[PDB]
């Protein structure tokens, strides 16, 4: 739609910050589209990711941190709000302590900080969606 | 690039039937984009799938059928010819008792027909790539 994808905005996150984004799978559930989030150290898209978000649409999410090129221990869930066929809106809020996302208003995962969420200088969303809205909240000192 | 990805062509496919695709990654392989190609029993996205090839970069290739909604038989190769930020040339052949997928001019993994290869009417290319080619041949009888 849009928004560019794969969509890359240059970013900076602390406690308050929100990332949110508006969008729609590109195919339907039963043939599996990926959705990734990915809040880079860098510009560069092979430089270390603080927080990788990856859902299979229909199936599980697993989240992880990339650290000096090597991804580290996965989390992943069975939970799955997304909804076959509809925009969903994500919104991801920087906590004292985690990541926590919601989806569509509902909290629906978190991932606790293994790296200040200082180190982010990039946020990448790709994979197969069309994005229509993307915004990073800098309103707190 | 030039062709819309997602991508979608009605197709019909016989022995000496060839599939030609020229792409590149949207990643570096670093970040695990996919390839996904789709041989569909009719236009809507849902339909069987004859014949499913779906790469992750610099990891692992699944081939699969989708039968009356459901996947099959799972076949995974660990064989990978694509080259790490390259152009690729991919090559389906079908031949009478397999498709043939050829990457870059080499060999280099077959699937037995599960289904009569007349049982296509769509191919459909998508995932985390760009196109600038695709051809269906229909020399033969």
């Amino acid at each position: 739609s849009l928004l560019p994808v794969p969509y890359t905005e240059a970013a900076s996150l602390s406690t308050g910050s929100t990332v949110t984004i508006k969008g729609r799978p590109l195919a339907c559930f039963l043939n599996e589209p990926y959705l990734q989030v990915d809040f880079h150290t860098e510009m560069k898209e092979e430089s270390d990711i603080v927080f990788h978000f990856q859902v299979c649409f229909g199936r599980r999410v697993v989240m992880n941190s990339r650290e000096y090129g090597a991804w580290k221990q996965q989390v992943e869930s069975k939970n799955m709000p997304f909804q076959d066929g509809q925009e969903f809106e994500l919104s991801i809020s920087v906590l004292p302590d985690k990541y926590q996302v919601m989806v569509n208003g509902q909290s629906s995962y978190t991932f606790d900080h293994r790296i200040k969420p200082e180190a982010v200088k990039m946020v990448q969303v790709w994979r197969d969606i069309s994005l229509t809205k993307f915004n990073v909240s800098y309103l707190k000192r």
